[PDB]
């Protein structure tokens, strides 16, 4: 049965302990779990070199999970580093990035579900990408903001979601998923983002999403003027956020004009 491993994008403020997490599973729905097996951890310390450096080894636990502390002697400085976790038993692997940021680094969050998709509501395995969404994200990255993507989907679906993001040429960013265990995705998204602010000390300056995401951003203390939302309920949404009634294309026009707040 085919591997379905996933490693979490790690974002950490420099000077802090750096920890990589992964999960090792077999089959499309996580039917088989990889337990008590060795996984070798590689980092591409020079991100453009293509050269892998062996950092260490860990063992999966009963639910297939792995947590790897980077030895402080090998801590990475500010940057974005490709990471590969390789199961020693069958040479299967998972990939992710370690993002090291300086304290107070500024970021924009995109809550993907129904926001990057043409439909606000219905998304099957490949949905149509909403018009202008890639340009809006690329705008923010070009303006110097760290791009963070959040989704309500379980990380079991990560490989396909990332292929979808790549297929449509979305900028590279931090991608975060739900654990597939509790099924309160809004709650999961909120806590992840709060950990970003409180633990890694990000300055999240703006949030994009669908009407359900408004609570997520409210929970972070983000003001209405920093909350950019697609959808249809005009009067309801106008009261709690910046409603993009015309879609992303017109909105891109306003971003480029610097008249978005």
């Amino acid at each position: 049965v085919t591997s379905n491993h996933r490693a979490s994008d790690t974002v950490v403020c420099e000077g802090r302990p750096q920890v990589l997490n992964g999960r090792f599973m077999y089959g499309p729905l996580d039917v088989v779990t990889l337990t008590g097996e060795k996984v070798d951890v590689y980092v591409m310390t020079q991100p453009l070199s293509g050269k892998w450096i062996h950092f260490g080894t860990e063992v999966t636990n009963s639910s297939g999970r792995l947590t790897f502390p980077v030895p402080s002697e090998r801590a990475l400085g500010i940057g974005v580093y490709p990471v590969r976790m390789v199961v020693r038993g069958d040479h299967t692997y998972a990939e992710c990035c370690l993002t090291v940021v300086s304290r107070g680094t500024e970021a924009v969050v995109f809550s993907i579900d129904g926001s990057f998709t043409a439909s606000v509501s219905i998304m099957g395995s490949d949905p149509k990408v909403r018009a202008g969404a890639v340009d809006v994200v690329r705008h923010w990255q070009d303006s110097g903001y760290l791009i963070v993507y959040v989704t309500g989907r379980p990380d079991m679906q990560k490989h396909r979601v990332v292929a979808w993001l790549s297929q449509h040429n979305f900028p590279h960013g931090v991608v975060s998923f739900c654990d597939g265990l509790t099924h309160d995705p809004l709650r999961q998204k909120a806590m992840f983002l709060q950990s970003l602010v409180q633990e890694v000390e990000l300055n999240i300056v703006a949030g994009y999403g669908s009407p359900k995401d408004v609570a997520v951003y409210a929970a972070l203390g983000l003001s209405p003027s920093q909350t950019y939302i697609v959808g249809r309920a005009v009067r309801k949404l106008q009261a709690q956020c910046q409603f993009l009634s015309d879609g992303y294309v017109a909105h891109l026009g306003q971003l480029e004009a610097g008249s978005h707040s």
